[PDB]
């Protein structure tokens, strides 16, 4: 019992398909290190935010692809955690230390600088004008140095929306490059994009990926380095061996007498060495990819209007929006109002279509009673021309309340007074009441879309088993059957930590189990995962 | 205790008729409506002080004229000279005020911020007469539902 | 209601077979049943 219980956190079970059609359990060991780096909480949230795009974003179809392409980058993020984990060479260490501090002090100096902006505000509430010297701007209050104390704010609030940047380019660009050269690999390897096919012309990532086809560094960031040489060999008969070593940018002779035998090597003394050991091309496509990032292009405009609050402080009140970044219900609530942008843009060019319709009939007609001018000596009339009709309507009947007709003449006393009449009840009901109604609606429904979204999700996982998809009803005839199949028999977790120990298990160490789903994972063959059968399923019979 | 100082002033009893929200079953049911988002309620009027505020800072910056509030020429009464007054002013009276600030604001036309003031008048009742109150609606709704 | 109509629609021809009718469950007991026999069994434009 002892043993048992010592050893049960590091004792894992999975099942598999297996080479016989019969399910199989295979038990392995679980390393206390990697637990420790699963239970990271980071993991925890790309968990959660993986489970939820492959629930309620479809893909059950590649269920299992995008499951394993989630394990590949979790294993490739929590290695970049232990790593950043707490003459020449000597300022190398020091910048090494000081990227490792940024990179696990990343959050609290996002948090550092929201806090500064808002200090800054608040600052800057107290700024006043005057003809007379302290026009003239400037800070007025009772304690004096609040200026020098604002300068000192503003270089802090620079100072760490650089340690932002460069947190920010140490610890989350590896991430999308590993992603951009996985998907390029897998491409053109298996789907032949650049070989026996071309990109589309709409494709601009496509035409922008064939920099990197001939630069030595493609496979940087990435577990295969021979991906070369693997296209090479797929596809050297068919479009050429010569064709396909220029356009991958190898050499075959060079290729073949490092398979037999190559040297070793001299570390890089200094800095000039590492200097030539830059790949102009490679380094070029890397910016190409990391410029395209949303978050990296939102942290400069941080950093931009920083240096530009430099120039002159008020421009440090927009990053009071950082908020909505920051708080999370910000981004909910705001992803409700953003669901159906293009639905509300759409909406106001109606608005503006049907407002100017009603302009060009009240030109065509009504322009005595637009006239806006107390004098009767000095009329100013407001749709004498079209122009200025459009824009009378535009800025002041549709915000004002009843329509256009409460700011035009009296209607009564004339011959067109029906006319005038049904114009601005029409204009009241079509512009005033129904299209402000899609207005709310819109935004009523995306609350209660996501809201459904959320239901939806936290049902289906709580209903139906992730890996092998049977229903709980069939596990709840044995007392707490589902908990235990989906805690003990198939879990993520389980499934994720067998990928880990079959890496670094070596090849001749690997069981008959073991290298059966070995060969299937190289061959990127997802038949291993049961899909509609368990172990209790298959020997109900035989009480498991 | 309202009872207790009731003794000492008779108005202070008045607060007792807040008991019946308390008493009355339904009374419960539509303030657990009510409250039942009450975090996404202060956080939104929260965003509409962020917004405002930003509308402040660029009125002061360039459309301090016409925040002339004083029906006398001689005895003009600004209310956006300084930044406490002009974000005051925007708070209690044009989020008040239905079309945006701008009905209050002076008249745009024969100056050379004509399309500029439009625009800010414009976006002001768009975005924080119209979508943030559809928001403060949408959640009472949901609620509900 | 037009949302719960396409949500509906939607539903329906990703649960049940078109031509059969049978539900997705029994064929899901083998491996991608359902997407094998919608593709390849009873096909609508197999049919035309
Ligand atoms: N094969 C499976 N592996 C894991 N969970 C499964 C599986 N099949 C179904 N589930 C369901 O997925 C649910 C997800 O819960 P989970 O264990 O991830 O919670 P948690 O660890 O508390 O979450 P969090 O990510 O918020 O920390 C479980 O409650 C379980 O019912
Ligand atoms: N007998 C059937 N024939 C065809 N589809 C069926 C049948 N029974 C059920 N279905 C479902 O109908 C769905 C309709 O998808 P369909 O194959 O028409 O997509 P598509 O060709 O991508 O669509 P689109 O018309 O937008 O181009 C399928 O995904 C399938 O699950
Ligand atoms: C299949 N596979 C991986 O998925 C992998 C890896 N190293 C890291 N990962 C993620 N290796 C060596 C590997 O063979
Ligand atoms: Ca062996
Ligand atoms: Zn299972
Ligand atoms: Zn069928």
């Amino acid at each position: 019992e002892s043993i048992l219980e010592y050893f049960r956190p590091y004792l894992g079970r999975i099942e598999i398909m297996g080479a016989s059609r019969r399910i199989e359990r295979i038990y392995f060991e679980i390393s206390e290190t990697n637990r420790a780096q699963w239970e990271m909480p980071q993991v925890k949230e790309s968990k959660r935010q993986f489970i939820f795009d492959v629930v309620n974003e479809g893909g059950e179809a590649e269920k299992m692809e995008l499951f394993v392409s989630f394990c590949e980058d979790t294993i490739f993020e929590m290695q970049i955690a232990a790593q950043i984990s707490e003459f020449w060479g000597e300022l190398e260490v020091q910048r090494v230390k000081f990227l490792n501090y940024l990179s696990r002090n990343f959050y609290t100096l996002r948090f550092l600088a929201l806090f500064l902006a808002f200090a800054i505000n608040f600052i800057l509430l107290f700024y006043k004008v005057s003809d007379s010297p302290p026009v003239y701007y400037f800070l007025e209050e009772s304690t004096g140095y609040m200026e020098p104390a604002l300068w000192c704010l503003s270089l802090l609030h620079t100072l760490v929306a650089f340690l932002c940047i460069i947190g920010y380019n140490c610890l989350k660009v590896p991430l999308v490059i590993f992603k951009r050269e996985k998907e390029l690999a897998r491409k053109l390897e298996f789907d032949g994009l650049y070989i026996t096919e071309q990109p589309g012309d709409d494709d601009v990532k496509g035409q922008w990926d064939r920099l990197v086809l001939n630069t030595p560094s493609f496979p940087s960031n990435y577990w295969d380095k021979f991906v070369k040489r693997k296209v090479l060999d797929k596809h050297g008969d068919i479009f050429g061996r010569e064709r396909i070593a220029e356009l991958l940018g190898m050499d075959l002779a060079s290729l073949e007498i490092t398979a037999h035998n190559e040297r070793k090597p001299d570390p890089p003394p200094g800095l000039l060495t590492w200097l030539m050991s830059i790949d102009v091309k490679y380094q070029i496509w890397k910016f190409g990819v990391i410029f395209t990032d949303n978050s990296f292009l939102y942290l400069g405009w941080y950093m931009v209007m920083s240096l530009l609050g430099h120039y002159n402080n008020f421009f440090f009140a927009a990053h009071l929006l950082d908020i909505a970044m920051g708080v999370k219900t910000l981004r909910t609530i705001l992803s409700s109002v953003t669901h159906n942008g293009k639905q509300l843009v759409m909406t106001v060019g109606l608005l503006a279509v049907v407002v100017y319709l009603y302009t060009v009939v009240a030109f065509n007609f009504f322009r005595k009673f637009y006239n806006k001018s107390e004098d009767e000596d000095e009329p100013d009339m407001k749709c004498d021309d079209m122009m200025t009709c459009y824009l009378f309507h535009m800025y002041v009947g549709v915000r004002a309340g009843g329509g256009i007709g409460d700011e035009i003449e009296d209607p009564a006393g004339d011959e067109y007074e029906l006319y005038r009449v049904v114009f601005d009840i029409t204009f009241f009901f079509f512009v005033i009441v129904i299209l402000l109604a899609i207005i709310q609606g819109l935004i009523i429904d995306a609350f209660g879309e996501l809201r459904d979204q959320q239901e939806q999700v936290k049902e289906d996982m709580e209903t139906k088993c992730f890996i092998c998809g049977i229903g709980s009803d069939y596990f709840d005839t044995t007392p707490h059957g589902f908990e235990t199949h989906t805690l003990e028999e198939h879990n993520l977790a389980n499934y994720m930590f067998f990928l880990m120990y079959l890496i670094n298990k070596d090849e001749t160490e690997h069981t008959g189990q073991e290298s059966y789903v070995w060969k299937m994972y190289q061959e990127r063959c997802w038949d291993f995962f049961p899909a509609g059968d368990c172990f209790r399923k298959q020997y109900e019979d035989q009480l498991s």
